[PDB]
């Protein structure tokens, strides 16, 4: 896999996507799927997906 796929996308926040749906979510997008992360310090959990098909 030399796919670099570094483009996460963002839906929701992680409030109106829990894990289980945002993944799902994530899923349906053709994406590896999504999961709720913080960013940097902000401690808000958002709904991001990961690349699978960016060629």
């Amino acid at each position: 896999k030399d796919i670099d796929g570094r483009k996460p996308l963002l839906i929701g926040t992680c409030i109106e996507f829990p894990t289980e749906k945002c993944n799902k979510t994530c899923i349906e997008s053709n994406f590896a799927g999504g999961k709720c992360v913080h960013i940097g310090q902000s401690l808000d959990f958002v709904c991001v997906c990961f690349p699978k098909y960016y060629i």
